[PDB]
């Protein structure tokens, strides 16, 4: 009942891991492939392998999580080699997603050029919102810089491309971003990356709980669902139909998934909840969403996709 | 134990209501005066009385609240007359706070001029984050416009003035705002107003829960504490000491209060929790904070104010 069409491709269900979670190594990726996830995405990569920030850099919270990973990854070549080898096997229903988060525009352009030149037939996700890179301002909050980068990207990148965006909190910003994005042959927008630079404190120790950036880190989980849903919905009503949406943020139960789909998301990514539960979460959440649909008499996501009602 | 000095004034404790909550009418204000709150602030006013947005416009949530009130208020003159009359009575320890949220710069300047010319001896709070006039942004998200307005304000306003700010999520933005604010003789910064334009959905009815703006509203409560604490802390380490901070966001327990104070807040405002519990919350939270201090052997807020530790 969850069969989904996205980026002109067929997926068994809309669920995927969120980049950054359970996708660092080939072993992680293989575990996602073996799981019930409809699709999966690689850890955002940089040209060079990165160790990331000092530990502790991730902490589970009652209402979600806080992290300042620092883009730890095994390097662009590592992930490209994996997806290219995996592609030849045809042992998977649906293309693999490849995330890139260059440390500079030049780095992103370089990686996109390599992807374009390679035989990669999957989907690419350009991360314009990493809030845990020491000394690096979320690009998607700089509308001028974002438009400039995308214009250069589309002068040569012809393969499926989506952008991972930070959350917006003002309607005028959604209007501005939508206007910018609508001029490009983008495949999708993925809302949202973590609510940036939040803080969690241990009152007993009177200290922060993560080492990097004096304790400031990206917030995920239940804390951000209202923001995530709003971003998915705001873009759904502003983006041209050619640009689909991936909903990310606060997805833990079938109900959370249902809500994102009602807003207009086509694919759904799970970060914090997957980090805590492991790949078994996909089978659980799929069944929860199916139960919700059965109760409502729905046999397809199309029966409610984007049908959120206003009062 | 909780005696606090702020804006060169003495307060019995740091707790106050957050503007917008329990401060619409004279009766509301009198109830806050009768409560254990160390100080209180009036509902953000506009030159003319406003009915606000259509109902439902406020909804209690498990993790906080969502609202799109629409600035309902009894008008500038109503609040000015109240504060001017109570001022003469000298029946209160600590000045009253007066919030203004004009829908245009011209409106804010007009109200500030009236306050300046009046005999008002209290503290004024300029709201630069009420998600007010469509085609906006929240003024404080427009750094250029914010600096321009403040420059004009300080060419004539000599009375105590603080600014109510929206939450920021990127360190560069804190740097930019701090640079702007540090050039003025501002009394304080109040972080934060609601996380803007969030969405809450009733999965059963497949609809939003508030009538205005297709269900989009400001998020408050537990959802926003990480963001609130981060904003208080980020400004505490960037603002010149002359500009103090009022911490607002997710304060429900003595522990939440303790955390805000550890970050650097001097005064504390309660919104959502006060909306749900009523003025009795002040006595409860004061006792909770005092218990925390007693356990740690602290007899003054100075024993831990702004002492949040990094790892
Ligand atoms: C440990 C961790 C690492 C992350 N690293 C990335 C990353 O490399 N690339 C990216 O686009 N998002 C990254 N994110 C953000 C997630 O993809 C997701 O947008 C966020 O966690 C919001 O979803 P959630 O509420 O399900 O956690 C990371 C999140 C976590 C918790
Ligand atoms: C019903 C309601 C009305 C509000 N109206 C105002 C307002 O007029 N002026 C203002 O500065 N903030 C207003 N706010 C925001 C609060 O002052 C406060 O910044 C926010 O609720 C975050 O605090 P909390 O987590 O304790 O709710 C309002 C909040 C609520 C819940
Ligand atoms: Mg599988
Ligand atoms: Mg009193």
């Amino acid at each position: 009942m969850l069969n989904t069409t996205f980026a002109n491709a067929k997926f068994a269900n809309p669920f995927m891991n969120a980049s950054g979670v359970h996708c660092m190594t080939i072993e992680d990726l293989e575990e996602l492939k073996a799981s019930q996830a409809g699709a999966y995405i690689t850890k955002s990569s940089t040209l060079e392998k990165r160790e990331g920030n000092p530990l502790p850099r991730y902490v589970d919270l009652e209402l979600g999580s806080i992290n300042s990973m620092g883009l730890p990854n095994l390097g662009f070549d590592y992930y490209l080699d994996y997806v290219l080898k995996n592609q030849k096997e045809n042992a998977q229903e649906g293309p693999i997603f490849f995330s890139i988060a260059g440390m500079s525009a030049a780095e992103n352009i370089a990686m996109l050029k390599k992807i374009q030149e390679s035989d990669f037939s999957g989907i690419t996700e350009l991360n314009l919102s990493c809030p845990n890179v020491p000394g690096e301002p979320q690009l998607a909050y700089d509308f001028e810089a974002t438009e400039k980068l995308l214009k250069e990207v589309f002068t040569f990148f012809t393969k499926p491309l989506g952008v991972k965006l930070p959350p917006y909190f003002d309607l005028v910003h959604f209007d501005i971003m939508a206007e910018i994005l609508n001029q490009f042959p983008l495949t999708y927008v993925n809302s949202v990356n973590s609510i940036g630079n939040g803080l969690f404190i241990d009152p007993e120790a009177e200290s922060v709980v993560i080492k990097p950036k004096d304790g400031f880190g990206g917030i995920g989980g239940a804390y951000i669902k209202p923001t995530a849903l709003a971003n998915v919905r705001a873009f759904y009503t502003r983006l041209k139909p050619e640009i689909q949406i991936i909903g990310t943020g606060g997805i833990e139960t079938g109900q959370d998934a249902f809500e994102h789909l009602l807003c207009g998301a086509t694919m759904l990514q799970i970060g914090t909840a997957l980090h805590k539960e492991g790949p078994a979460i996909f089978d659980r959440i799929i069944k929860e969403l199916e139960e919700i649909m059965n109760q409502k008499g729905y046999q397809s996501i199309a029966d409610f996709h984007g049908k959120l009602k206003s009062l």
